[PDB]
C-alpha cells in the first residue's frame, strides 16, 4: 500500500487521494499533527526538498505533487496509451492545475485583493476554462476527454468541478457536457464510493 | 516532419526552458515571435491556444500549450525522460523542485519594490539551505556525471539552465557546491549545449 504523508486536510494531497481511489487503489495515510511530526520526516531524510506532500510507494519517497501524480497515473494505466495522448492529457490537466491553484490559494489571498480575485477566477472559469473543456468533449462526442477511455484527465477535471460547485454552483450551468461528465464519472463504482461518507476524501478547509 | 515551431514573445519567460531542452537534444526549431497585442489576439482568435495563452509549440500535428505539457512531450520524444516509470519519477521530483525555485526567480522582477529585498533574501536562503544541498546530495550519492540513470536527462538540462540564472543573481551562491559546479561545466561542454551557449543561438538574454 502507498502511504500518503500529509496534514489531515485537502491541500496539495487531495488530487492524489482522488486519483488513487478512482483507480481501485487502497492506501494508508499518516497524518502530520505537529511541528515535531514534520521535523521528524525532515530529519529522517524523508523529504527531498523539506516539504510534504510525500508518498511512499514501491520503494520510493516521492515529493512534489506532479511527480506523485505522474507516477500513479502511469502505474495504474491512467496516462493514456502513447506520448501523443500524454500530451493532450498533460495539456488538459495543467490547465486544470492552474485553475485549481487559483481556487486553492484564494483563502490566503490578502483580504483587500479578495473581491477582485474572485471576480477574475469566475470570469476565467466561464470564458476560458469551461469553454475549453466543453469544446474538447463536443469535438469528439465521447464519454472521456482522451482516447475514449478513463484517464487522469477525467478524474482531475471532475475533482475540480466539485471545487467549482462549492465556490459557485451556477458556473457550470451553461456547459451540459461538463455536467454530464461530472455525473458519469461520479457514478463509476470507485469514485461513487470515494464520494460517500467514510472515505479518505477530505472536507473544505474552514 | 515539420520543425517544431515555438510561439512566444521574443524573450525568455516561460519558453526558455523549452529552447534549452530542444537545443540540447540537437533539434532544429523555428520561432514565431509575438510583438503586439494584435499578434496574441490572432493566435487566440485562430483557436490555436487551448487556454488563450502562450507558450504554444506546434509539434507533430499538435498545438501544445502549457509549459509542462511541451516539456514532457519533447523529453519523451528525444529520450531525455529516463528509461522507465521509476526513473521518470525521480526526474519529475528533481525537476519540480527546480521549477519551484525557478518560478521564484522568474517572477522576482514583478515583485512590488517594498517586498523585493525580502523575497530576494528568502530566495537566497532556500538556494543555500534547501535546493543546492538537495542536488549536491543526489550527485554525491551516485558519483556519476548525470543526475539520473548515468545518462543525459532533462533534469541535468533544467538544472544547469537554473545554475546560469542563479549565477546572474549572485555568483557566490554556488561556491560551496563543488559537484553542481562540476555538473555545470560538463553539461555546458556538451556539443549541443556549447553551441546553444554560443552567440547567434535561440538562447535569449535577461530582460532589462
Amino acid at each position: 500500500k502507498p502511504k500518503l504523508h500529509y496534514f489531515n486536510a485537502r491541500g496539495r494531497m487531495e488530487s492524489t487521494r482522488w486519483l488513487l481511489a478512482a483507480a481501485g487503489v487502497e492506501f494508508e495515510e499518516k497524518f502530520i499533527k505537529s511541528a515535531e511530526d514534520l521535523d521528524k520526516l525532515r530529519n529522517d531524510g524523508y523529504l527531498m526538498f523539506q516539504q510534504v506532500p510525500m508518498v511512499e510507494i514501491d520503494g520510493m519517497k516521492l515529493v512534489q505533487t506532479r511527480a506523485i501524480l505522474n507516477y500513479a497515473a502511469s502505474k495504474y494505466n491512467l496516462y493514456g496509451k502513447d506520448i501523443k495522448e500524454r500530451a493532450l492529457i498533460d495539456m488538459y490537466i495543467e490547465g486544470i492545475a492552474d485553475l485549481g491553484e487559483m481556487i486553492l490559494l484564494l483563502p490566503v489571498c490578502p483580504p483587500e485583493e479578495k473581491d477582485a480575485k474572485l471576480a477574475l477566477i469566475k470570469e476565467k472559469i466561464k470564458n476560458r476554462y469551461f469553454p475549453a473543456f466543453e469544446k474538447v468533449l463536443k469535438s469528439h462526442g465521447q464519454d472521456y476527454l482522451v482516447g475514449n477511455k478513463l484517464s487522469r484527465a477525467d478524474i482531475h477535471l471532475v475533482e475540480l468541478l466539485y471545487y467549482v460547485e462549492e465556490l459557485d454552483s451556477s458556473l457550470i450551468s451553461s456547459f451540459p457536457l461538463l455536467k454530464a461528465l461530472k455525473t458519469r464519472i461520479s457514478n463509476l463504482p470507485t469514485v461513487k464510493k470515494f464520494l460517500q461518507p467514510g472515505s479518505p476524501r477530505k472536507p473544505p478547509m474552514d
